[PDB]
């Protein structure tokens, strides 16, 4: 009751050791706060107006909603003035943004300030993503300081506008989960050091694409349904917001799939602020992440708002799938 282990305090304590200048604990602590008030705009969308549209085509494109634009004016504004970023990439901006010189720190930000887009208006859960990295250049900060392969992460996740919002971070020993608690307006421990388990029973996919998916993934599909050795065929789950079905497959196992389709070779999902955050928490959970050709996080991007197909989750699952893309290459 009085000893209350937040996000905060658990980070702090983390790196007692590792010393350092703790803006880190400032950035976090800053993203907490855009998420809390993300959270609080979004539980009450409907009464707040806040459902519905923008307007206007996004990066390679999109719709805006009213929430995409609040949620991106906070997340800006909070790491801003954490003074611990330099550079801040957002799946809202066509460029990366260089924050002004007195408030800069070392950190590298891409975030998906609202995921889950086509969710909002039927109140399915929807979420916020993050990834970060440290400045490694010594130049004036710039776009380039974002095109790093997701493997120079040094902390990633995302925040689950769910039945409980819920903020799940990784850092490089690993990944914990902090619920957010209303009534004090705190991010609580809940779930420490989460491992993902070695087999689910799950899959995820929009099966709406079977016309346009390769042999690897129709073959991997009509196997999850028609088990080979006779055991139950897996169950299907496809929430249809990337972090609701990610965080689904982390704590009960099983598969997620965006993948490369007769149409997008590079699939729909974004690298910087989709797919690396989520491929970063699956590999610090014991889980993988790849193409079906490579490892998520050892692609070098080119475009900041690249796009890359993406299947993860527990590591037996994945490797089945990998061994028919392999057996069709
Ligand atoms: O409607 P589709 O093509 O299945 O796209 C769903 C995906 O799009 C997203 O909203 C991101 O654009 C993800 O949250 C989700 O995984
Ligand atoms: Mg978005
Ligand atoms: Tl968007
Ligand atoms: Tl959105
Ligand atoms: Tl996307
Ligand atoms: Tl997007």
């Amino acid at each position: 009751d009085t000893n209350i282990v937040t996000l905060t305090r658990f980070v702090m304590e983390e790196g007692r050791k590792a010393r350092g200048t703790g803006e880190m604990t400032q950035l976090l602590n800053s993203l907490c706060t855009a998420v809390k008030a993300i959270s609080t705009a979004v539980r009450k969308a409907g009464i707040a107006h806040l459902y519905g549209i923008a307007g206007s085509t996004n990066v390679t494109g999109d719709q805006v909603k009213k929430l995409d634009v609040l949620s991106n004016d906070l997340v800006i504004n909070v790491l801003k003035s954490s003074f611990a970023t330099c550079v801040l990439v957002s799946e809202e901006d066509k460029n990366a943004i260089i924050v002004e010189p007195e408030k800069r720190g070392k950190y590298v930000v891409c975030f998906d300030p609202l995921d889950g887009s086509s969710n909002i208006d039927c109140l399915v859960s929807i979420g916020t993503i993050f990834g970060i990295y440290r400045k490694n250049s010594t130049d004036e900060p710039s776009e380039k300081d974002a095109l790093q392969p997701g493997r120079n992460l040094v902390a990633a996740g995302y925040a689950l506008y769910g039945s409980a919002t819920m903020l799940v971070l990784a850092m490089v020993n690993g990944v914990n989960c902090f619920m957010l608690d209303p009534a004090i307006g705190e991010f609580i421990l809940v779930d420490r050091d989460v491992k993902i388990k070695k087999k689910g029973s799950i899959y995820s996919i929009n099966e709406g694409y079977a016309k346009e998916f390769d042999p690897a993934i129709t073959e991997y599909i009509q196997r999850k349904k028609f088990p080979p050795d006779n055991s139950a065929p897996y169950g299907a789950r496809y929430v249809g917001s990337m972090v609701a079905d990610v965080h689904r497959t982390l704590v009960y196992g099983g598969i997620f799939m965006y993948p490369a389709n007769k149409k997008s070779p590079k699939g729909k999902l974004r690298l910087l602020y989709e797919c690396n955050p989520m491929a970063y928490v699956m590999e610090k959970a014991g889980g993988l992440a790849t193409t079906g050709k490579e490892a998520v996080l050892d692609i070098v991007p080119t475009d900041i708002h690249q796009r890359a197909p993406i299947i993860l989750g527990s590591p037996e699952d994945v490797t089945e799938l990998l061994e028919i893309y392999q057996k069709h290459a």
